[PDB]
């Protein structure tokens, strides 16, 4: 265990209080991290404010270099970050040091993204031929101070896919880490610290949400926020941030829709890897299954396979299935495993829950009348929904609050692009698993899933606005 | 004459129980009515637009621009007609107004090309992992849904179109809430789109008071995109009550003329007073403030005085420079700025006269930063004249104001205006020329209180979409 | 009905020449009228002109542009029937058919207008590169090459025509249009709208003549700056000689191959087979021109197509006939000698060859093999060969030892397989479960191998017709 | 000592019956050999490259990056043992050679990171026909093929490797033929590569005498695409082989330098003889007239001439500004413009000696354009002043030239600038700094005699790719 610090201006400081943080799985206490006052919030912001100028004014290619460097270095500490990170949020060991390595992926490719972004010379003449002569030469520009939120499933990873691209278009930077994930969020800034990032260019805060979140967010130095998390609490930043700029990445309900034609070993493979990945604590990620009356009795029967061979234990064993973040987390989710039974699906697999490690439940014959048809379950509990067509299908998928993504599973690849097209969501994934990557690839999500649209251009090109300069040629 | 006009809703034209009466205000001539709609009647419109997205947005692309084309088509035939009573509805000149209509079949002509080009993007997985390289991303853009369109009152044409040609192109439907003292305006607009064909719901008008019906229009569930053009105040009550819906707002604007030592006098005070009066400076991008270097500050100043003085002052049948101010309440904010302006010291290089709402144009040199009239928006034909020591200064008081939609900056050193350019904080710096829209395909943005979100037409576009990603392996 | 003298556009005026080329109609011999046969002289006054006015055209703005094309567009919907009608006489195109390429032709004008007035240029940033350079600047303006020397083809002479000089137009480049001989009467039409339009002295010109005089003239000549030709591939390879170190673009000859899987609609890849393999009697480079079928699914496949091919009527242009007679004798002696080659070597002739005059009735042949000419050589004819194959992999690998690379179908319904073929076929563009065909045109038009050089359609041809200036500054 | 160097053939290093002794040409100093390659060893490199295609065109792209950026840090860590043969190879001072290998580097990285993130397309077909509004065309990148890369003496790694990278992250293959003088160095490039593991046949090297390959590997039906950096004569050779071939030019340049009356004449004179007399003159890009406004030429001229007689005239090693020129005729031919301009009158500011092929740097001023230093491109010390009276005159004479490759523009009215610069027949216009090709992100092209083909790392990587596109109707 140690007593962590918060970088500001540089320099890394404690905080009068701080908060315990000790691992899901097993209590062990793994450290504490600062409870920040309302007047250390305010430093870090006027740092960051004061190192914005000399920030911006670099060029592209030093900004990148600071960040290639953190990268570097994550690489070099990815076994150390990761055996934190895993027992932080209960995630596999293996798992987590991958995080920490697609950290830096996305860290690195931002840097260099961000170096190229278009600008543009409009002619006056496309419009108007009295203004054939004038010309608008349009450059991109940072946004300024960006606070960027992440969450606990993802504290590294969702930390670095804001910093980086961020940083590389010219805006400062500070994160406020959850605090079950604090810990993890510190040691990312400890790469970027000894990657040389300008004093007051990256700055973390640590303190309770329930405390200091809306302090934070409405602090008017703040010039856009960056948040993934769950939906109330990024809907309340939407109304506190006013005119500025956000993004949100908020809750999903994916739905897997399986058609007659489909290969049904095959999906159910993906939507097993989809679905319980993480004990289902991810927003992308196979929530539900929408699946023609033919072939549901079949689809069901390989699911259920697959579901009973998962491995159900502790993160240093690399389980499939982890103990939940919390104790109400695990709560809620067998409140959700509760209604369905009584309402009258099949459990097909077996509900055990010992602490807060629920066994994966794995329900057929769910109907629209049950709480999991609807509800966000951030836990391993999968539900199957029969469907008579596929207008059904696309009707059921669209009534949900959410709309991240969709996997649709069919042998007719132009009919799934015309279902696509209908489906309420970011992205289609045919014959797959829903996934945010490649990080590359748009992400994003509509109705209550946020706002904006991520993917490492995509999250430049948020954070950053236009300045046209117009003159006339002689 | 004197006209009982309706509401564009699903197709037909609807008259509602109570109605809002509309004068000229350089005359007090009544124009006609429009209707007072009901929180019932909004939902009715709103319902038949969400109806009508499905078969819209499934249209072609060369379809959607086909009825723009036809709708811009049948402004420019009826631009005299409908100039005519643009001029009467908001105090415009009268053929500015023509005009007026004119530039916005420009725009929907433009918009419905640029829009029907739009392409989307194939991105390769094996861009960032190598186990992902036959995974591709087939990156498309679709319409955000119904898109309601606010238009202020003095573009009620033009700043209708502007937002409703990107958003038909992409596939969006449409309802434009006009201004009250414009809805005429508005709703004539609205018959060339009918006579075009559009289909019915997917072009829709909503009138009633915003001090009545704005908060209920904004709020309403149906709504995916808000569009608003007017104040900042009432683009700031947008903001919020959009939760974490899209939205683009063009608020206020205070745009300083920066005027150094080495500048063309002759033509800074060309364009500075072209800027600063246009439309009795009832716009959000016209020059409100110059910041210029003392050494040449008395010339310029005696330059510019020239030229107001030779604006005509008078009715806009008679293509005035200077015509009437909007409403009463405008003009008496406009005194009291030129009150408060003289009462602190400020020279007044031209006279203050006021007949009705009618002000002439007022000059005043040796404007400080403790005088409103240095930072808030008039929206009247007064100009402020502000004396500075150095280029630092300037830049200073520039970025000191809440607004930032554009500036100008009159110099013969191109390569120190691009310099000062990059530190002004707005959306776009003109070298050598008045603070302009136009044209309209390059970017049109604000920073700080001047609003949210990019537009010019593509931009516009871009705005009012979001995009469909299909991802599959490639065997 | 009345053959006219027709004449050169040049330098805004009209003009002919002490020698003319009388052109007659392929199907009947019908005198059609004359076009000049230039000198060498004659088109150096033409280049002459163009370069003349490139400055005060390249100036103008875009939408100044774009007005004329607009204009020339809308001049050519109204004449549709007039010119329509000469073209389908003068390379013996079904009437109806030469309407529809008037019309299509004011279509891509239209849109190149569109397209090519809204291209940007860009701004970059010194700063991406090296830090010591980040207050440098570079903005990137679009220019036009300069002279275009077009060069139309006989079975699309309108459309092949526009397709190259709106885009070149629109961009600020001056034209020079070498329609082919049989065929310049239809180009020279359409310079009659563009004249009628109000095109500038100069900055549209036309050239007609013998090649024996003035084709490798044409191509050398220090004032063109960029060739834009569509035609045979030898034609083609000739001009590559010539060209030099200037741009060139290069629309050839094709033999596409149409794939069909086991798991193909045999019936819908039947009918597009058949409508993309003998339409205009099979003188086209886009066309099908080689079925390479499994052989589970062959004898189905070649029961529906040969039921399509005998439903083909065969006769004349005025009559909209679906297989009309062909260019000229040796054409038709082309192709008579490719079923000659074919029937003796063993393939089975599905429906029956027949020849009066170059009227060549349509012949499918089944258990076509490789050594056969007609399993590679390009006919422009009606004759579609079926190759039977046993696998993806041999079909893919026939297909790609054609020395063309034009287009491919693909009939199948796995399209994640279909994608994983198409990346394998050495072709420009390949459709899934549909002929081989150009358009739209918007989307890229490209020929591999033999078959071309340069991309087109229509942004892609203004991109090729445009270069840049860029000026350097650095921000203090 | 002198080593016999080897080919890079299919991932193995092969020597050939027939060798080429290779000296420096400041000393005489015998460096090594390469070898004199056979049609049919030149056949076995194309069999090889285009082996190799298949599987190197289907990796990823991070895969191929990752080679790139392995490449360019061994390069990096040998970057004097490269520049110093390099050095003498051609005669370039060492620190500027190994500065070469330098940039060569740093173009390589931006070209893997500039190629690995392009994209392709989706096209609609309903944006032109309401038939075809569910037709979609996906539209992706595709190589060339087989890329046959020519290096310049002048810049025999950097030249190289502005072709290599571009070609190689797009997926095509790369034969490198580095010319004789200049082979060296393109040997020791193709050993970072082979080091940092390319795959056999991916990239290869051909050297060899003209007389027994040089039309040969042009004219080979492998080849797919031509890209040389050379003089126009030679590139006139090559555009007569490509046949249909898709080629790039990068040939000679007269760049002009027009100084306008209000210039900064001391920064003019500091550009203009830093472009002119690096490398000895012998560079496409470069200073080498300059055309100045008469009122000021008397003033520019004498701080040319001032800075001039600073400069350094010796041995290679000694980072000599002036060094020996790359052989006995180049020296000649460049004794020859001198001696024409000094006996037609011009002015000799500096003075002309000449020891082996050392030449002195010579200034003229009063050239007179019947002169030939006026128009043809010496690669060598020499640089004319040539005075007029008019902007327009100064336009004509820049583009009466042959050549198009850059220009340079020194005034401090940018306006006017860019109205200029519109009107020269260049590729690039830098105001108020030399010619130059970077930075390497920007575009490079010559107009005229001066090439074809847009270079610049994004330019160069377009030009060698192609694309495929798979069509189909959505259901
Ligand atoms: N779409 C995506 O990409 C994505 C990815 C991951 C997760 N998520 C979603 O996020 C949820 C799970 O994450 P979570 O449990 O960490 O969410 P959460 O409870 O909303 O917390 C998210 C983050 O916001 C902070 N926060 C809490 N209250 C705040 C306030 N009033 N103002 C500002 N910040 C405040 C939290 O700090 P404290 O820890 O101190 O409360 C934490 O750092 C799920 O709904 C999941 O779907 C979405
Ligand atoms: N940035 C730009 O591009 C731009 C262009 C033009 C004008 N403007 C700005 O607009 C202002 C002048 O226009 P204006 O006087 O018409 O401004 P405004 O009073 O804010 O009115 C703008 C529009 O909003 C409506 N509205 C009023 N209250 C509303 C509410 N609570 N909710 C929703 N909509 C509501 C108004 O309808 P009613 O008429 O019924 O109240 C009108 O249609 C100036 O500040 C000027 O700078 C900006």
């Amino acid at each position: 265990a140690k007593q962590y610090k918060n970088l500001v201006n540089g320099e890394w400081k404690l905080s009068e209080n701080e908060i315990t943080i000790y691992a899901p799985a097993t209590g062990e206490e793994l450290g504490s991290v600062p409870a920040m006052t309302q007047a250390e919030v305010d430093a870090v912001y006027a740092s960051a404010k004061k190192a914005l100028s000399d920030w911006r004014t670099l060029s592209y290619v030093e900004r990148a270099a600071y960040l290639h460097k953190a990268a570097d270095i994550l690489v070099r500490d990815a076994e150390k970050i990761g055996a934190i990170l895993s027992k932080e949020v209960a995630k596999g060991h293996k798992a987590a040091v991958s995080e920490v390595i697609r950290t830096a992926e996305i860290i690195n490719y931002a840097a260099e993204e961000g170096l190229r972004m278009e600008g543009e010379v409009l002619e006056g003449g496309s419009f108007e031929a009295a203004s054939k002569k004038k010309i608008a030469i349009v450059r991109r520009e940072p946004v300024g101070l960006v606070l960027a939120i992440s969450p606990f499933n993802y504290p590294v990873n969702l930390a670095g896919s804001k910093i980086a691209p961020a940083l590389i278009a010219g805006n400062v930077v500070a994160l406020k880490p959850p605090t079950q994930g604090s810990i993890s969020g510190l040691l990312l800034a400890e790469a970027f610290a000894e990657a040389g990032i300008p004093a007051g260019v990256f700055n973390t805060i640590t303190g309770r949400g329930s405390v200091i979140g809306d302090y934070i967010v409405e602090h008017e130095a703040v010039n856009f926020i960056n948040f993934t998390g769950s939906t109330p609490i990024g809907e309340g930043i939407g109304k506190l941030a006013g005119m500025r700029p956000i993004m949100l990445e908020l809750g999903g309900k994916d739905s897997a829709i399986v058609l007659e034609d489909a290969d049904l070993a095959l999906a159910a493979k993906n939507i097993v890897a989809g679905a319980f990945g993480y004990s289902g604590q991810r927003s992308t990620a196979v929530k539900r299954v929408l699946v023609m009356d033919k072939v549901a009795d079949q689809l069901a029967a390989e699911i259920k396979t697959l579901v009973e061979k998962l491995s159900v234990g502790m993160p240093e064993d690399d389980a499939d299935i982890t103990p939940l973040i919390d104790t109400s987390a695990a709560d809620f989710v067998e409140g959700l495993i509760k209604d369905a039974t009584d309402k009258g699906a099949t459990a097909l697999t077996a509900f055990n829950r010992e602490g807060n490690l629920i066994s994966p439940v794995l329900f057929d014959h769910v109907t629209t009348d049950m709480r999991l048809a609807w509800e966000e379950p951030f836990g391993p509990v999968l539900p199957i929904i029969r469907v008579t067509t596929v207008e059904e299908a696309i009707k059921i998928s669209n009534e949900s609050e959410y709309g991240l993504q969709a996997s649709i599973f069919t042998t007719n690849f132009p009919k799934a692009f015309g279902i696509a097209e209908q489906l309420e969501v970011g992205t289609v994934h045919l014959n797959n698993k829903t996934q945010r990557g490649t990080d590359n690839f748009p992400f994003l999500g509509a109705k209550k899933s946020g706002a904006g649209v991520q993917g490492v251009k995509y999250s430049i090109e948020a954070m950053t606005t236009v300045k046209s300069v117009v003159f006339d040629i002689q």
